C-alpha cells in the first residue's frame, strides 16, 4: 500500500516548497519521494530519476 | 495525478501524528487524507466520515 | 529539549475558507504543547486556525466534499 | 506571518540507519533558512545542518531500499 506507487514525475522545480524522503518498510517496499508544491498539492518524484537531484540542491541553496 | 488511489482503513488512531486533508484538484479527482504515523510512515485514508472524524478528534484533543 | 518548536505562532480567524487548498492537523507532543491547524491557500501562503473555533470543522467539510 | 521556523535548534550527529524519514524544507516567509528534518524509528524528530556530506549519506541510506 505504497503512497508513491503510480505515475512519477513531470514537474517544475519552481513550485516545490519541500521534498520528503521516506524510507522503505511496512506499508511500502520502495522508497517514496513526495514533493509538496506551492499550491499545497503533493507528488511523487522518481526514485529512479535525475530531476529530484537538482530539486534538493535548489531547496538547500534557498 | 494523485498519491492516494489505494486508500486504507487499517491504521491505529493512537499511532497517527498528523493528518493532511488535500482539497480535490485537477490532477486528482478526489480529496485526500494523508496520515503520518509515529514511525514517520504515510498512508492514504478512506474518505469515510466516522474514521477521520474519530481521528481529527484524537489529534486535536491531545 | 526538542529540536522542534510550534510551527504556528498566531492563528488567523479572518480567513476565506474558499482559497484553502489544504489543511494539516498536527497532534501535540515534544515539538509543541498544543495541537496545530495549518491551512495552506491556493496562492501558496499558510495560516494557522484557532482550535477553539468551529471554522476548522467547517473547512474540513468543505475540503472533503471534493 | 502566522508561522515561524520549526527547527529551533539542530543536531550535528546521529546514525543514518535510525532515520526513517527526511524532510527538506526550503526557505520562505515561514523561515529565513532551509531546514532538514529527520524522523527516527523511535518516533522522535531532529533538525540537521545543511552541510551536504551527511544528509547525502542519509538520503542514500533512505533510497537504498
Amino acid at each position: 500500500q505504497c503512497l508513491c506507487v503510480k505515475t512519477t514525475s513531470q514537474v517544475r522545480p519552481r513550485h516545490i516548497t519541500s521534498l520528503e524522503v521516506i524510507k522503505a518498510g511496512p506499508h511500502c517496499p520502495t522508497a517514496q519521494l513526495i514533493a509538496t508544491l506551492k499550491n499545497g498539492s503533493k507528488i511523487c518524484l522518481d526514485l529512479q530519476a535525475p530531476l529530484y537531484k537538482k530539486i534538493i540542491k535548489k531547496l538547500l541553496e534557498s
